[PDB]
């Protein structure tokens, strides 16, 4: 019932994606956009379903085809998202609100969110969507656009690149500190905020350039309207997070939180951090996954094994398979 993952492209050069097939149409209503420009954009383009309900296997054959994501990244993120915001009865996973779209609810204290859920793939000091403390994590901003923008001014010549990703990504830490006192950047979220930096300089960058430099015209469309550039071709090759380590490079920071009020952020150190990967995957596993299903009916822990092992596959190698409802 669940689908096996897809495997890598076949052919995996540049290429026209904005094509006749896969045409821009605004939304419906009942469409379904949220945090993520990316598969916001594939479901605009009929990538994906265009309301923006979906299963594992389209997402991950969507971010493939549409813009050469790596089907190890593919795997890991989709996975993720879908054990902790998606239906695994149903094998639906919503890109943005909850919807009834999804099917019949699990019991609590599962949520089946979708990815706007905070907390659970999405969270704070995104570059473009507002912390959800401020009232909506999902939708585009024009102020932290603009800010973008700014920034990409300052640091990339006017266009976005990893410089600009770097500071960029430490401004919006340093705004939530001050401003949110609810800010959390520990764990998942602490590795998916500096991944998701590059992406935009990876792969909503023309493949037939692939120079990292994102011109904000371009950048508006995908991050605004969901919305691929006319004759848009997709990177020349499969990637996802390569360049992260400049990100990092630019402002070191630890994984913490702020406690309760604003700047106060403290360190955690029960987190894991760069220096521990395999650690990530471990607490997403045990922490995360088993507390929104923590004694699982049968069909439940039969979908749940199986969106693991799926998940494992997109675990980097080296790291141990974990089992929290037994082999
Ligand atoms: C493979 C499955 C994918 C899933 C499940 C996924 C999900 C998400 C989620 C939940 C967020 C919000 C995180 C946050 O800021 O709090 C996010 C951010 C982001 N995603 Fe994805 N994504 C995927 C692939 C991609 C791809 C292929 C691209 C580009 C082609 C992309 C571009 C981005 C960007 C730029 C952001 C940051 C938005 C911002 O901070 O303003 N994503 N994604
Ligand atoms: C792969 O696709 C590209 C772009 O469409 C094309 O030029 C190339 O010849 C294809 N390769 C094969 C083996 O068909
Ligand atoms: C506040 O932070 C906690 C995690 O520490 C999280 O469960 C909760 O959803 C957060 N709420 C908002 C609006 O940030
Ligand atoms: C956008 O972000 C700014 C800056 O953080 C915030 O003040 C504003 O309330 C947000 N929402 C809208 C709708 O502009
Ligand atoms: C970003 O652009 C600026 C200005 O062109 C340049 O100095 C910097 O080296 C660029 N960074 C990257 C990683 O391309
Ligand atoms: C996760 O649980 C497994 C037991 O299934 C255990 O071996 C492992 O050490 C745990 N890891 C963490 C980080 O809790
Ligand atoms: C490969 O890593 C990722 C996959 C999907 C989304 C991410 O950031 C939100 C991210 O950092
Ligand atoms: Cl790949
Ligand atoms: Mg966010």
């Amino acid at each position: 019932e669940p689908g096996l993952p897809p495997g890598p492209l076949e052919n995996s050069s540049a290429k026209l994606v904005n094509d006749e097939a896969h045409p821009w149409k605004p939304l419906r209503p009942g469409d379904i956009r949220g945090p993520c420009p990316g598969l916001n954009t594939l479901a605009s383009h009929g990538y994906l379903p265009r309301n923006g309900v979906a299963t594992p296997a389209q997402i991950i054959n969507a971010v493939q085809e549409g813009f050469n994501f790596d089907n190890q990244a593919a795997i890991f993120a989709t996975y993720a998202a879908h054990l902790v915001d998606g239906n695994l009865i149903t094998d639906l996973l919503s890109i943005g609100r909850k919807t009834r779209l999804t099917g019949p609810d699990p019991p609590p204290p599962a949520s089946v969110g979708g990815l706007n859920e905070h907390g659970t793939f999405e969270g704070d000091a995104s570059m473009t969507r507002g912390d959800a403390f401020f009232g909506n994590n999902h939708d585009f901003n024009e102020t932290l656009f603009e800010q973008l923008v700014d920034y990409s001014n300052r640091f990339g010549g006017g266009k976005y690149n990893l410089t600009v990703a770097g500071e960029l990504r430490f401004k919006r830490i340093q705004d939530s500190i001050a401003t949110n006192p609810n800010f959390s950047f520990v764990d998942f979220r602490f590795f998916t905020a500096y991944g998701e930096t590059t992406f935009p300089a990876n792969l909503f960058v023309d493949g037939r350039r692939d120079d990292g430099q994102l011109d904000m015209d371009a950048a508006r469309s995908f991050f605004q309207f969901s919305r691929m550039p006319d004759d848009f071709f997709r990177a020349p090759s499969p990637r996802s997070g390569t360049g992260v380590e400049v990100v990092v490079q630019a402002h070191p920071m630890q994984p913490g939180r702020n406690v309760g009020k604003i700047n106060s952020y403290t360190v955690d150190p029960t987190s894991s951090d760069f220096s521990t990967p395999c650690l990530m995957y471990e607490k997403f596993v045990n922490i995360t996954v088993k507390s929104l299903y923590p004694n699982p009916t049968v069909q439940l822990r039969k979908a749940l094994n199986t969106n693991l092992d799926f998940l494992f596959q997109g675990v980097a190698a080296g790291c141990t398979q974990v089992f929290p409802y037994g082999r």
